[PDB]
């Protein structure tokens, strides 16, 4: 029932609040495919993003009502869980701009 709403490429980043430093997600760098999937049936949305080359999901996290998105740069842009802070590495503008555009239609209808 979830349905992709948008994809973008993007480097999915985790930052590491022991060693102070941002880390791959999943241990795996490279690119992945990241989407925001709707799921109808109780109007929720989550990012999920897969690895390019390998297709290994890297990040798969929910969109709460209320998620405050930062984007701190033209491609690089990062939102807070409880476990984790999130950052996505966008591999040009437009990328960043598609998937922040889907992220603020999520947030608006939430
Ligand atoms: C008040 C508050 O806690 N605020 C949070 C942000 C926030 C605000 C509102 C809602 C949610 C969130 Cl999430 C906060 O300040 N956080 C989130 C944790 C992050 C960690 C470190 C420092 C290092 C300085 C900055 C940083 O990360 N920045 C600069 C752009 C820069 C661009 C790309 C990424 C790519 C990986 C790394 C690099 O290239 O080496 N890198 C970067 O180096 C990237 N920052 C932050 O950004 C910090």
């Amino acid at each position: 029932s979830e349905q992709s709403i948008c994809q973008a490429r993007a480097a999915v980043m985790v930052y590491d609040d022991a060693n102070k430093k941002w880390v791959p997600a999943g241990g795996s760098t490279g690119f992945s495919r990241v989407h925001i999937y709707h799921h109808t049936g109780n109007n929720t949305f989550r990012v999920v993003g897969r690895k390019i080359q390998d297709h290994q999901v890297v990040i798969n996290c929910a969109i709460p009502k209320g998620l405050k998105y930062n984007q701190a740069t033209q491609t690089f842009h990062q939102w807070r869980d409880a476990r984790q802070v999130y950052g996505l590495n966008f591999g040009s503008k437009e990328d960043a701009n598609v998937f922040a555009s889907a992220m603020m239609h999520a947030l608006e209808v939430l």
